[PDB]
C-alpha cells in the first residue's frame, strides 16, 4: 500500500516517501531492508522521508540506508528531495530554496534554472571527536594520518558533513579492489560509529576522480557528502583548489568551499524514474 | 507513461507489461536494458511482455534479457506471467492453466491450489545441434564431455530447455568464483548463441544445490530452465533421480522428469512487488 517515487543522483538511487502528513515515518527500518533490495523489494541505496519542518525549517528530511541504519545527511538525496518536495507542492510552490531540517542541522537546496540542485552542507566539521574518530585527541584535525588496514598503512583525512568521511589519495582509483578494502575501512575500530570511505585521484587542482564504499550501502555511483569531504580534505591537504568537479562513477558534482562563508556547496541533478505503490 | 509491475521468481526478477494491444513490443531491446539498469531504471533481470496467444495458445510471452538480447524461454518468468495473466483476467478467469506461446514452443503453466505454479516446460533437448554447441556432432549427445576453459578442462554435459545450457557438477558451489569463471563459459566459442551456465553441488540423488551464470543477465538468484536442464544433467550423468529439489541462492524449485511423457515440469513460486509508471 506504500505510495514512492524512485529517484536517483548520479545513480546513488532512493525511494522516496511523501511524509507530510506525519512526524512518524511511514516504514520501519527493518521494512527499508526490504524495500531496498534489488531482487527481492524496489531496489535502492535508500529511503528518503519528506517529513513536516521543525523549527521554522520547510520541511525535515529523514533517510535510511539501505542497510537499515539511520545516517545524519545524504547530500545526492537531499537534492533527490528538494525536486520531489516542488512536484509535491506544483503551483503552490512560491521559491526557489527549501530550509530542511535533517540530523545534520539545516540543508538548503536551491533549484537552479538549469535544472540542477546547488545545496548549502553547511560547515565541514574537521575535529576527530566531530568524525567520530580515534585516529587523534578528539580536538585535533585528522589531516594525512596512519590508518593500519589489514598490515597496509594508508594515508587518510577524515571530514564529517554531518555524517563521517575517510578520504585517501591515490594514483589509480580504478585499479582501487573496492569490494575487497571498502568494508575493512567501514568497520575499522578507528571509527566508533562506522565511517564512510573515499579513495580518490587528483587528476587537477580543479577535478578529483572518486570512488566510494558508503557506510551502510556498500559501493554506490555517487555520494554528495562524501564529494564535499573528498574536496575538503584535498584542500586541507594542499591538494586541490576550493573549487573543483568531483567525477564519480554515476558522474560529475560541482563542489566549492565557499571563502565568502566557509560553507561547502554541492551542485548537481536529480532524477525522477519512476512512481510506485507497494503490492 | 510505461505502466509496468515488478515479480520475482525466487528473486530472479522481472518486469511484466501488459501487450495484449499489440503482437509488436511496447518497447525495444535498448529501452528494456535502460529498464533493467538497477541504478537509473527499475532494475531488473529482464522484462517479460504479456503478448496476444498465437495458433490457439492464450497469451504469447516473450522475454528480454538485461543485456537486451532475446532469448527463447524463462521458467522464473513464464510462473511471474502466469501470475500477471491471473491478475489481469481477475474474475474473468475460468480455468488454472495458460497454455503460452514462446520461441521454445507452447509452455503451459498450472495455477495450483497451494499459490505455487507448476509449468509444463516441454521435452528437453539433448543432441549439440539443438544447445547448439560445437563440443559434438550435431546429432550426437554432449555428456561429461570437456571443456577448456582459461586452460583448465571442465566436465560438462549440455542441455537445451529452448536455450542453451552447460552444467558441471562441483564439490563445492559456493566455492566456485562465479564473477570470474562465469562469462568465460558463456562466450566459450564452443557455443555459437552463448550459453547459461550452471555448477552443481549434488547433495543427494534428490537434492541439488545450483548457481548459475546466465547468457545476457549474468549473477541470478535463480534460474527454472536452468535448474530443469541441470536436473536433466544429473539423470543423464547417473548423479540424481528424475526427482529433485533443485536449491537456489533464491529458494528452492521442484523438478520433475516426467517417465509419463518425458516432459519436464517445474514447480516454484512468483511473487508481485510492486506497480509502477515510468516517468
Ligand atoms: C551517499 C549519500 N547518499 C550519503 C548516504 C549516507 C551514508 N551512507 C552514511 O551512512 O553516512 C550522499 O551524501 O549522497
Ligand atoms: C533465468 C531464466 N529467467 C532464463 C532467462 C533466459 C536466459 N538468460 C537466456 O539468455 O537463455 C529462467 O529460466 O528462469
Amino acid at each position: 500500500a506504500i505510495e514512492f517515487t524512485k529517484y536517483h543522483g548520479l545513480g546513488n538511487d532512493f525511494i522516496l516517501i511523501d511524509n507530510r502528513a506525519s512526524k512518524t515515518p511511514a516504514i520501519t527500518p527493518e521494512k527499508a531492508v526490504e524495500m531496498c533490495d534489488r531482487h527481492f523489494g524496489i531496489g535502492a541505496d535508500g529511503v528518503i522521508f519528506a517529513l513536516p519542518g521543525e523549527n521554522g525549517t520547510d520541511y525535515t528530511m529523514r533517510i535510511f540506508n539501505s542497510d537499515g541504519s539511520e545516517p545524519e545527511m545524504c547530500g545526492n538525496g537531499i537534492r533527490c528531495l528538494a525536486a520531489f518536495l516542488a512536484d509535491l507542492e506544483g503551483l503552490s510552490r512560491n521559491k526557489d530554496t527549501y530550509r530542511i531540517h535533517t540530523l545534520a542541522g539545516v540543508i538548503t537546496p536551491q533549484l537552479t534554472p538549469d535544472g540542477q540542485i546547488k545545496v548549502d552542507m553547511g560547515l565541514p566539521r574537521l575535529l576527530a571527536g566531530e568524525i567520530p574518530t580515534n585516529i587523534a585527541a578528539a580536538d585535533q584535525k585528522v589531516i594525512n594520518q596512519p590508518l593500519e588496514v589489514e598490515g597496509k598503512t594508508w594515508e587518510v583525512t577524515c571530514v564529517s558533513m554531518g555524517n563521517p568521511h575517510c578520504i585517501t589519495f591515490v594514483e589509480d582509483v580504478a585499479a582501487i579492489p573496492l569490494e575487497t578494502i571498502g568494508p575493512k575501512f567501514e568497520h575499522h575500530p578507528a571509527f566508533p560509529q562506522r565511517t564512510n570511505t573515499e579513495f580518490i585521484q587528483v587528476v587537477s587542482r580543479d577535478y578529483l576522480k572518486m570512488r566510494v564504499w558508503e557506510r551502510g550501502a556498500g559501493i554506490t555511483l555517487a555520494c554528495g557528502t562524501g564529494a564535499c569531504a573528498s574536496l575538503v580534505a584535498a584542500v586541507l591537504t594542499g591538494r586541490s583548489d576550493r573549487l573543483a568537479t568531483v567525477e564519480l562513477p554515476g558522474g560529475p558534482l560541482e563542489i566549492e568551499w565557499s571563502e565568502v562563508d566557509q560553507r561547502i556547496y554541492m551542485t548537481g541533478p536529480a532524477d525522477r524514474v519512476f512512481t510506485g505503490k507497494l503490492h
